[PDB]
């Protein structure tokens, strides 16, 4: 049986085509940062307080004053139905199960319409790319609210698509709303706060000088992310980059990260080092590809129950009571 | 021929089903700590001294007062059976003639009387997980004391059972015995003093990592600490047992002996620990190799070529007994 | 398809003898270097600047003045006809096309005369290996100032071949070909003969940058020659940083060693260097395809490294600075 | 063909069985030191000074006031027989022909007399295993006196033979000769008295790894320091050669001359060496893979190739003579 996410993962290449799976991993040029994100994880060590009152540990938490189940979401990841026909709409009904944020993706299968319809009470937040035509974005604004999403995201380590040789090897063709066969910088955000009644969080930012930025223009949360190492690779692993945006923004907006995350420690770990939750990638699409929405289901138990085993062993009685002292220095 | 514990468990392996190999192997989660036990204890350099008189090395020490041959004893370890149909009965016998201590776990195949009963004069110490019943806790106490255990071994590691990916995958099924094995925690510091003041038993803590449980366990005033991390079974990603031992070592400052476990498995790791303040070490996983090879004969064989080599090591590094083994054999 | 440069690695293999190959290789002894250059760069880790202006992001810059289309140029090496027939021919006018700089070999698979002819307008630079007979080396020098080279590059961590157990192995054999006392001092002779400036390759120390400038040398190639000299010296961009800080900008600095993906040149231009130089994957890109593989190989590193300056957040060569590189 | 001593190494173990492969690798325990050995020589890079005048590269120096051709010499490694059927009497044609010196090792297959003769102008010292019986011991020294041995070598880090796992899952049986292999020690500073009582040769004592020892050596008037760990033969776990060479060599301050052994395989391992401070260095394995391969010719060829190696990288670093090799040369 697959009990953990690393069995989902070796389970999910092979019911997917190499076309697919390759663009799933999608590694940018030497692929250095993509297992940098899993090795600095790794390398952390924990430091466990033993023989405290563990009989009640809780997992919940909140992120832009919503309650979820665990500090365990979904990042937003294009085209679900490569791995799975019913593709968002699937992992949409599974996140709201679970009862965590789903950041549907600016690229998905499905129209926003349907997949809401899947899913009518699902926690979620909305991923868009910003276009040249800011009409087409007020539009898809107003859409998004309009269908319940409670924040936007904005990935900012995308201008332009990172180098993955494994795609263009196999000459794309992406065969699984059609596959689509940027010049968006600080000073837009004012204009789209305008337009919007919704949190703005920024996806990408690795420095302290972009998460000064961040404040200084007034966004309600940053995604600590180097997209996975799919963009700009060599970079800091994205474990490692959210202690200095930690530091920098002091707990005036909620920090989150995403990139590498597999196993409870790492949750743990993130948690103890300042982030209010994770968010997951390629594990959601693993979980799709083996078994639809109980897959994407089953990642998130598994992951829960996971830092539920951690948080009980390492004597944290709740996420609150998660901190640095928890990390060897 | 098996000339060292390296070949014991490749030989283990064998003679026993993947599920319970992978039982005793059981590391947890990404399996770092199970892998980092061994390699923490590579990573350090000896600084020997020679032409010394070694003529006579000791390799002699003592345990609360107790001696023993060599500060290499046997950690709890559950469930013999599975790997030698006598179980904990040829453990005792050879933990008996070695002349060491044999900590029982609390999930023995053979219940203490029998296994006590094939050792008589066995130096042991017993490992009691404590449960919600302070009657079930007591008449274990007491049962323990009844018996000649000179001490109670608390693991404070497991308040749940650690993540062993390779149990899950093979679905369990445990088949060794007779007390059979549990199908499948909330004691505290407070419980401790509850404990204490129920027993007269020395109580050594076993699982602290960090300076901090160690200063409590002082303030508790326990008989002694076993550094350790469980050999990777429970909270993964956690300090090398051999590393953590050295703020363990610094915080306790000799007002009580600290041993350690994981990952010890030739000559030189056991002068490293004694070298950085251990007393002495506990052996896990090679006693299950041995009994899997040989029996009682296996375990025995384990520990004399262990004790050999650390005899071996203190000679060549200029230590004629445990009391010479110093820090500075240790490279800063 | 082949879409990088490792690729062209991996086919140029199939197309060459193993005598060839491994003379292209050619790891000296050891070959902790070789390896090394290339670790050397992966291990630097980068901070890009997210959310600014990168609808037009340029890639040009000038080196000795010159200006060229990227910052990435090709490193003298010896005999291109063991990877492609046209040799040289099909290099120079792949360089051209390119409009980079091209650093010919003092082993040449062809005239100096055939590859300016197959290539006019190509920007080139003239590697020499100084001989004893001055006549020979002013004549050598005039030659090359009459073609049309705009400088003069003067490796100097050959005195005497690397020991390539390879090549040894398989005891040599070279079929697509020939079967040092220079000093410090005889700089200031060279230079009394030519009125083309000079660049220095081979250098790996701050003791030998300052020499370099005592003796007003026009620029600095940081380079270990590939790991196929003196071995288990440092990675030619780790030693880079050392020579950027003691000629603290007097002259123009350049680096080779390496190279093989856009922010490997990145790294080295965040790092001080004025641009970098290519040596195996030209040949490899010939080994494939001739002409058309050594512009394949420039077009993708070039492209790379617009990729990587676009993410990064650099508009232009010149906003490139050392706050990119984590420290 | 062979061209460096890599391809020795390789080559060697094919003619040889494995049993002999095995004792002459014969890493002890867990074989970390034998690895370390190389690697440790390979983390250090090397700073290299170019357009100097190399017209002229010397490769010559001296060791206890010999001239000798290179700082290349042969370590003792006993039964020479297992690689070569002529056993020492074609190292010591090979070292006398090379010009350096060659250590005869106490346990070699043929005798001093022997081996002597087949080079009479061989430069050699001779390492002598002290034992119980002084009469022995004075005899053999005046014995190696007798026969122009210009230096006494006391091996310091083998006083019981090192955990061989190898040799012992072989079950040992060395099969090579003349001087039967012995079927299988408590000499202490003070015994060097003794000694430097029935002999005015000079002494080098061989595996000092620290500067405590090293000053004991000064102290006891010895003429000379061979930094070495036996190869990874013996303790295991100890600092590199090379790296150990660097505290023993700043204790000395240049009051005697300090040599090493362990992991040169390449011309910049020797540079190394020198600029770090030692004299020369010696080669063990090296030594016996070369008679495995060619005999006396594969002796001569392994030292000719690591000579025209120093010779190559001298050249490339911009080092004229031993003289100029200094500490400059690597990076700190
Ligand atoms: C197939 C795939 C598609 C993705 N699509 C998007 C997308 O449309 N928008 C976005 O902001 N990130 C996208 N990401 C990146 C994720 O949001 C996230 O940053 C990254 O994958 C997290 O790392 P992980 O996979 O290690 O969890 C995608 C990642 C993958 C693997
Ligand atoms: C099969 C197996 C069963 C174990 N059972 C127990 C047990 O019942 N109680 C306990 O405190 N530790 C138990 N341990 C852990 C050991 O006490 C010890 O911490 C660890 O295995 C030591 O490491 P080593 O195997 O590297 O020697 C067990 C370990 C193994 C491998
Ligand atoms: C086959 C081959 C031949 C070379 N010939 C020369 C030469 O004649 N002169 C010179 O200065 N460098 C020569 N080099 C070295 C290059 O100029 C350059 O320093 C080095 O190869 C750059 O590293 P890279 O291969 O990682 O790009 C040669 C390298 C190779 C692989
Ligand atoms: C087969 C063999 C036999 C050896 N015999 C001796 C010996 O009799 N006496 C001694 O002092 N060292 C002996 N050594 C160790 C060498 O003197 C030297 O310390 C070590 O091998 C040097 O390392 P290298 O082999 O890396 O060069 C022997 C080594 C080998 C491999």
């Amino acid at each position: 049986p697959l009990v953990c996410l690393a069995d989902f993962k070796a389970h999910a290449q092979k019911q997917l085509s190499k076309t697919s799976w390759d663009f799933i991993e999608g590694e940018a040029d030497d692929g250095i940062t993509y297992s940098e994100n899993i090795a600095a994880f790794k390398r952390i060590r924990l430091r466990p307080r033993y023989l405290r009152d563990m009989s009640k540990v809780d997992t919940r938490t909140t992120i832009q004053g919503q309650e979820i189940s665990a500090p365990i979401c979904i990042s937003p990841t294009a085209f679900h139905s490569i791995a799975w026909p019913d593709g968002e709409k699937s992992t949409a009904r599974a996140a709201q199960e679970a009862n965590i944020c789903y950041v549907i993706s600016s690229y998905a299968s499905y129209s926003l319409e349907d997949i809401v319809a899947a899913a009518p009470e699902g926690f979620r937040w909305f991923q868009l790319y910003m276009k040249s035509d800011w009409d087409f974005n007020k539009q898809m604004v107003q859409r998004a609210e309009a269908l319940g999403f409670k924040a936007l995201v904005i990935t900012i380590d995308t201008p332009v698509l990172g180098n993955r040789r494994r795609d263009k090897r196999n000459q794309l063709n992406l065969e699984a709303l059609r596959a689509l066969k940027a010049s968006f910088c600080w000073n837009d955000l004012s204009l789209l706060q305008s337009i919007t009644r919704l949190p703005i969080i920024l996806k990408g930012i690795l420095t302290k000088e972009d998460a000064e930025l961040a404040m200084k223009h007034n966004v309600q949360g940053i995604v600590v992310s180097n997209h996975g190492g799919r963009q700009l690779d060599e970079v800091s692993a994205s474990i490692d980059a959210l202690r200095e945006v930690v530091a920098a923004v002091k707990g005036k907006i909620e920090v989150y990260m995403d990139g590498g995350v597999r196993t409870g420690t790492d949750v743990l770990k993130a948690l103890a080092l300042g982030a209010r939750c994770i968010f997951l990638g390629r594990p959601i699409l693993w979980g799709l590809a083996c078994k639809g929405e109980d897959g994407v289901k089953e990642v998130l138990d598994i992951l829960t129950a996971e830092l539920h085993r951690c948080m009980t062993l390492s004597g944290c009685q709740s996420v609150a009571e998660i901190s640095p002292d928890l990390i060897q220095f």
